Formats: C-alpha cells, structure tokens, sequence
C-alpha cells in the first residue's frame, strides 16, 4: 500500500542510493586535487575501469590510483587545479546505476585561471556489500567530438 | 505526532518533491549538449516557456525544442560546448515550487576551451500527475545587468 | 531492527541534514550575486567565521554581511560575476558536519567571461534549533598553494 511502512522503506533505499551515489561523484574531484591517489581509486570496484578517448584505460584500482600518482596529473597539482564535475543525472535500477555529469579541469598559468579541458562523463556503478562503487568512468572532451555527446546522450 | 508513519511519509515525499527537481535541472545540460532536443522540451509542461532577456521567449514544447534543433545551438555543439548548470537552491511549496542556479555555456574555439556565457537562472515547477515539470525558465547574463541579479535574489 | 519506524525515522533524519547542508551551501552564491548580505551571513551561526589565505578573517555575522556590502565585491557585481560552488561532499556527525567543494568566480571583463579565482573550500556546519548553520568556512586558491589542497583532503 502506499505509504505504508514496506513501502517507505523502498522508497527510503531509493533516496540513499541516489545520495550515495551523488556522494561518489562529489568525492572523486577533492580526492584527485588532493593527491589521495588511493582512497580515489576505493570509489570503484577493484577491477574498476577510467576510460578517456586517446588514452590507455586504466584498469584496477592500481592503474587508476597511477593515474593520480603519475607525473602529468602531480605537475597539473603543482600548478594549481579543480577538478570541478557538475551535478549528476543519475539513473538507478535496481543494484545498478548510470550517471552523467559535465567535467572541467580549471588549471592556474601564470597567475591566472583557465579551462583546461571540457568534458563529458557518463559513469556506471554497483551495489556492493560495501556500498556503491563505481564500475566504468567515460569521459571525452566537448571539442565537437561524437563521443562527448554519445556519453551524454539518454 | 513527529516520527510517525504519517510523519514519515509527509517528510519522504517532500524529499522525494527536491530530489526530483534537482535532476529534471540536471538533466537540461546532457540533454541539450546532446542534441535530444524533444527530451528536453519534455521537461516542461505542454505550455512551458523559456525566456532570456534580449530573446523571443519560446512557449511550448515545439518552440523549446526548436532551439536545440536550431542552427544557433548546432553550431554551438559542432564547435564543443557544455551546459554546464550548477546546484541549485529549491523551494517547494505544496504543488509548485521554484529553484534558482548559475549556468555557464563553456564553449571550444581555436582547440581552446572558455566561457562563452554566464548567467542567472530562476525556475518554476508545478507537480503533474507525470512527475514534477518546469512550468517557466528565465535566463540572464551575468554582464552586470539588473536581470541577472534579480533572478537569484529570495 | 532494520526498516522498522524508528530505523525509517533515523535514516530519513540523515538525509535531511544532508540535503539541508546542501541548501545552505548552494543558497550561498545566489545570495552574493544579488548582494542580499544579511541572509547570506544568516547562512552562519552569529559568530561564524569566514576565513580565506591571505584575508582578514570576517568573525560574526555582521563581518560576514560587511564583505557583501564592501567596496570590493560591489564592484565585482557591476562588472558582472558568478559565485559558482560546485557539488559538495557532505560528511554528518551527530549534530556537525563537514562539506568540502570547489569555487569559480567567473567575471565579465570587456564583455567576455573569465575565472577570476578557482578556490577550494571546506565549510563546517551545526545543528542549531533553527536548522543547520555553517560555522566556518575556509577558501584558498588552486594557484598551487597548499591550502588548498590541505582544504579539500579528506
């Protein structure tokens, strides 16, 4: 029945899960800024995959802490940058889900502020026994690209 | 009594009311920056409109998504552009509710991304017996004009 | 138990605080943008404190409302700008909480839009009687600065 006590609580999970989920995505930018190569990568499953067109993938949670340990990302952190990523559309279905948000990599050069890169993401997740995490990251700069919009698109 | 079933039901539902505005906001920018220009007329109720200071306001779905299908907004996405809309703050009263938020259009020129504009938005909702749906959009740019200014304002 | 009505109540509370700390970060920059100085410090607890690297700390609401209604950022509105806050993180212990997010503030300079500052923040919140308050928030530059980077660790 409506509002009834079993019902309230589906709905309830509903909401923690959009919540949780919102919450991974949140997290990822402040992890990346920071340096925290290891708790970033702990937002996915292990075998976790970051996809970006024209680059390897990376694979793991290894590889995808690497990528915040790696030179280019530590000179992108001595410049200065945000990893902003915009609010989510999210998509749950039952312990799976799907999100897109919009991406810019703000970066400092000589003393004033730029966009780096634009982008677009669409990522996957799962309920674990631990909670969300994320499975798949694809992300594609809005440079006129198909896949930026492909990412993007319902 | 506070923490009743009823109780409950009321406070979830209005949880329920926020949680579903913020993604109908969410999704304009995917949407938009990937073409679906129904889906995104379909954000709004039949009779809609989309106004911006210095524009002929579109009313009605067709007029909404005739923007999107519309040479100005296809030049903006084979150049590479984001809609990047920010979090909003929502209000709900009973059936309606309004929610104020920045967009920024960042736009790719030259193999260089920047911020082609910069805005103020208000929107207005109404709950349909579909969902929650936007009833008016204004926009403003946030140049210094007056506009911009009085559509964040509470 | 899990799911029964106390269990229900509990978990609907946390969501609450949560997206009530959400509305008061993303209420923030509306309300600086329309330069309504009195509501944005009543956003903080009365002895607030708003603290950013290299700035006199505003202590109190009154300090908090003279930023708004100061020289500096008077000018900053007649030029045009945005006060973009990002998604936040949001952690909640009993009756205080933590957020962590990023800040632009894009300009209109001779026309076109820029970034004037990309900032982190970490903000702290409050349980009041009358709602959740901030109590400080802290912002420095992603110009390199270690601040910044030590703003958004977890």
């Amino acid at each position: 029945g409506m509002d009834d006590l079993t019902n309230l609580a589906a709905r309830l999970r509903l909401l923690e899960d959009r919540e949780e989920i919102r919450e991974l995505i949140a997290r990822y930018g402040p992890l990346a800024d920071s340096g925290d190569a290891e708790a970033l990568s702990e937002l996915w499953v292990e075998d976790g995959e970051y996809a970006v067109v024209g680059f390897a993938t990376a694979k793991g949670r290894a590889a995808i802490a690497a990528l915040i340990d790696g030179q280019t990302h530590r000179a992108l952190m001595a410049d200065g940058c945000a990893h902003f990523l915009g609010p989510a559309t999210v998509t749950v279905e039952g312990d799976t889900a799907t999100a897109r948000c919009h991406s810019v990599v703000f970066r400092c050069v000589s003393g004033t502020f730029g966009s780096h890169r634009v982008s677009a993401n669409r990522w996957t997740f799962r309920r674990t026994p631990a909670g969300w995490r994320a499975v798949r990251r694809e992300n594609a700069l809005l440079d006129g690209s198909a896949a930026a919009r492909a990412l993007l698109q319902f």
